[PDB]
């Protein structure tokens, strides 16, 4: 069977065969789209379909596919999970493997960088203090000196899930979050639960509004232990705009690094439950969702008080104007630090071009158009005009539940 | 099977147990997520559930359900479906079903208005020239010197499939399109191919930017006929803005009322062709889409130049500093002018309490986030950060193909 999709700016359609191979449920049914719902161990007997199925993609993509060699590792798999329950991946399955995750990640704007991923391999790591230095390199890795590199590192697998490794941060690097007896939030307000569990772990908290957050991981299915990253290791950016000179006067900053570690990377039925990954920012993230959401920072009242736009109603769009100043400052603060960052006019249509590619090379391109159209201006960007289809394939990132909720605490 | 919909912003969470009514297909399939496609006669056996289903819901709406009132109609209904193989909804049945598709329509983010809805029955219409008498009167109601008032207008039901009433237009206002000898297109590029229609049906084009369009009007199946709105009962508006002075030169103006005329209209089985309704802007429509969509006026350029904005990088986002002018232009010009318009900070935020309100009152709300969330600043609207649950309910409003596809001569 064959999906068309349809570019209602450029009239180009585009045919889909690759969901074919999703065999993952969407949470959608003939009945109920479930798109914009944010979240709509195994067996020997489930494991190896899984690993099969992946050691063929695998192979077909090194154009080894039914050789000898193919053969002998379905063979050593095979015979690795009847006896163990489970078994390793070769360093080039790991990679292949990591790399296709992302290039399979359905709300990722920036897959058309999907195959320059610098994979660490952390699955010889024991400890949370091993798992720190790892951590600690990625990071300095990554930052190369704004110049920033895609990385992930990935620790060892999950086995009976009584011995997960974990990142208990949502991202290596976020700002803390207190919240004040009169009700009023200083930081983060998102970081709120999790500067707390730091606190209560030992952290000494500077209490100020950037404070960096330690490293809370966990190793072995132990309990959590606290380390703070090397402020050295912490590239920051202190946001100022290119006209209006009282614009640093707000004291905003942000990290130049965004690094996911709180998702599940699964590789051949093999889940890797600490899989923290980077890339670099697209402005929008910063200028719109964490400066500008009611529930974060929420600058654009102060911003457009100083900007003396009239505020008495809404029709003035007034929000809107500052908002655009906040996501010119930012863009404008990053490349003058030197600091990599792309725009939401750049990322989209680069997107579109690896989207594109995709449907002739692989024969789709699955995607999220809920996430992947920017959260400001989204009709003057190319993919709010381009229909997609979501659906899944593995290898995949899932999101996972916090591990404060489901940790068995050892004392 | 009962389903949570959470909103990140408020952490409000509600349960949805309407959806569980739902009929219809969404083209997704638990492989599939379609929620971005655009596009995703009955017989006396598909008939009579349908009616029973509509006279059901009618009857439980008034708290009449199992009367013996209820009875009579359901049993009056199913002798006129076998005799007749069609039936005619009272008038109660038919402004009831009017409302109710709004109600469900989950596409639009302007349904906290949805209760007042004028509904003009046209079924006893049965000429072309009759559909443009009832149209003009629409448009003069709705339009109410500039204080809109929603309205719907409901030409006879499908019988056959051979004896249709269609408005060939896709609204009942709209700016015509032309070719130009030098490959650019002067007016709507959206309006290209039925201009090509109207000519060539013997209309005389002014052939200017902003050319009101003469209606296509089909009755009784028979081919379509041409008829100019009075040019006194289409309201415009010229563009300026309350800084930009040099604003007004660009010469943009839009028409004040915003009136669908190409969609299906099903109520209890019945299928009414051509039912045009018409409500009031959110300005984005205009400011963002029908002037900055690259193939419609596509006029960020020329603004940007004007506004003096360094246009040689991306990042320096003044695409997105001219799209927050001409839409603070387009609001300005509209209440200058008492031409109501609403903007999408204020329509979303009624959505939000439409939303609460449907699930409170009713289990639930079907929403289409893709295009409740406006096409300029997201995330600083609160829909963006409501989940919502798209289901299809009927009655509703179904998009149907253009009828020069349809048609034969
Ligand atoms: C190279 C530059 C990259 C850019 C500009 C980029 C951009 C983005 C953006 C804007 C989002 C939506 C984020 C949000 O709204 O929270 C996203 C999501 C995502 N990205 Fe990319 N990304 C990049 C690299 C990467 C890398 C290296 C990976 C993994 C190897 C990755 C995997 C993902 C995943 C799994 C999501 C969904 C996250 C979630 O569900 O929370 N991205 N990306
Ligand atoms: C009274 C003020 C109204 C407002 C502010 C409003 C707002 C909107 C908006 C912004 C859209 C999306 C339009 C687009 O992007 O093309 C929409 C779609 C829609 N509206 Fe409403 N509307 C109003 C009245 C009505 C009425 C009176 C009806 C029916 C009686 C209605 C039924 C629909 C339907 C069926 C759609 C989807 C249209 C399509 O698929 O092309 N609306 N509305
Ligand atoms: C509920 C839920 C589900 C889910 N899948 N995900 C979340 C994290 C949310 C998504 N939206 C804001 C926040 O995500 C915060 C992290 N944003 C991505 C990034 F900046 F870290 C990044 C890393 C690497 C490359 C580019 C960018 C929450
Ligand atoms: C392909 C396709 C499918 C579909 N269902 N619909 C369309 C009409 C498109 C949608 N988006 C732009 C254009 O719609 C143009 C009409 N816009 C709505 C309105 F302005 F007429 C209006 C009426 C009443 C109240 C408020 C506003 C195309
Ligand atoms: C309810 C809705 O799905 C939710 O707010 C989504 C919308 N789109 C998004 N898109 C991106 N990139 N990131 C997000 O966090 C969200 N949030
Ligand atoms: C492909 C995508 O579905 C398409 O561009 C949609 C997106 N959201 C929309 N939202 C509204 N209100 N109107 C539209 O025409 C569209 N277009
Ligand atoms: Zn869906």
């Amino acid at each position: 069977r064959f999906l068309k999709v349809k570019n209602w700016e450029t009239d180009v359609v585009l045919t889909d065969t690759l969901h074919l191979k999703s065999t993952l449920e969407t949470g959608c049914t003939e009945h109920i789209c479930m798109g914009s719902i944010m979240l709509p161990v195994r067996t020997k007997d489930q494991l190896f379909p899984l690993a099969k199925e992946f050691l063929d993609q695998y192979y077909s993509s090194i154009k080894r596919f039914g050789s000898k060699a193919h053969m002998d590792r379905l063979e050593e798999v095979n015979k690795e999970i009847e006896s163990t329950s489970t078994y390793q991946l070769k360093d080039t399955e790991l990679i292949y493997g990591a790399k296709h995750a992302w290039r399979n990640a359905s709300r990722c704007v920036g897959r058309i960088q999907w195959s320059k991923l610098q994979v660490f391999d952390a699955r010889d790591c024991t400890t949370a203090h091993g798992m720190f230095n790892y951590i600690c390199n990625h990071v300095k890795y990554a930052t190369n000196k704004g110049n920033l590199r895609s990385a992930i590192t990935i620790f060892p697998q999950r086995t009976d899930g009584k011995h997960d490794f974990r990142v208990w941060n949502s991202q290596l690097i976020r700002y803390a979050g207190y919240k004040q007896p009169d009700g009023s939030t200083l930081g983060d307000p998102a970081n709120v639960q999790f500067t707390e569990i730091c606190i209560q772990q030992g952290w000494k908290a500077p209490r100020g509004r950037f404070d960096v957050l330690p490293l809370l991981l966990q190793a072995n299915g132990n309990d959590p232990e606290l380390f703070q990253i090397p402020p050295e290791l912490v590239l920051e950016v202190p946001i100022r705009h290119p006209k209006f000179d009282w614009f640093k006067d707000l004291g905003l900053k942000w990290y130049g690094l965004p690094a996911v570690s709180n998702m599940l990377l699964e590789i051949g039925g093999l889940e890797f439950s600490a899989c923290p990954f980077s890339g670099w920012y697209m402005g929008t993230e910063i200028g719109v969702r964490d400066y500008c959401d009611n529930s974060r920072y929420n600058i654009l009242e102060e911003v457009a008080k100083k900007m003396d736009l009239d505020m008495r109603k809404t029709s003035s769009l007034w929000k809107d104007q500052a908002l655009v100043e906040i996501n010119i400052a930012v863009l404008y603060s990053f490349q003058s630090d030197k600091v990599t960052i792309v725009d939401h006019h750049s990322a989209t249509e680069s997107f579109i071009k690896h989207m594109e590619n995709e449907y002739r090379c692989r024969g789709g391109c699955p995607a999220d158009w809920v996430w992947i159209v920017p959260p400001m201006s989204g009709s003057i960007t190319p993919v709010f005009h381009q229909e997609m289809l979501n659906y899944r394939l593995t290898p995949s990132f899932e999101y996972q539940p916090d591990p404060w909720n489901t940790h068995v605490w050892k004392g």
